[PDB]
């Protein structure tokens, strides 16, 4: 039950864009192909596809620049799912600041 | 198994120090007295004491500014325990990155 620690984005980022923020990965997708997706709003739920996860390498990235003084947070989960679509874990809570 | 993202650190800081650096804590503390500590070198092995961790807040802190030439990767594991000492979840390895 660790809880990731929030990550930290300054707005007004000049990207380039899609701008890669952070790997979130399950350790076990090494000996086990996985997939990952991120849920959330800011991601699958509005404001939609501000956040992206690549689903092999769960590179998660921010695809423009974000505004603090309209949305200040995000709260997005990440998910890992085997070859048939069984999620292998619970998903992991991710939360941005834009700072 | 979801593996925290690696926290990257300049080197030379100026802190103050002790410097706060993030907050490593399990979501279960909030409903249970939990007790933080964290192992490895540059926290309880050489280099010693370079990192803390306040055993109530799971705040880890750098107690002093770091130097890329001399050690750029720290890894550490922070664990969790109950009021009996008993581990109440496997520790999560912590990887820094001198930058």
């Amino acid at each position: 039950d660790w809880v990731i620690p929030p990550i930290n984005l300054p707005e007004n980022s000049r990207g380039p864009f899609p701008q890669e923020l952070v790997r979130i990965r399950s350790g076990r997708d090494k000996n086990l192909s996985l997939r990952y997706s991120v849920t959330g709003p800011g991601a699958d739920q509005p404001p939609t596809g501000i956040f992206i996860i690549n689903p092999i390498s769960g590179q998660l990235s921010v695809t423009k620049p974000l505004d603090r003084e309209l949305i200040a947070r995000f709260h997005l989960r990440a998910h890992a799912v085997d070859i048939n679509g069984n999620q292998v874990e619970n998903p992991i809570d991710i939360v941005i600041n834009v700072i």
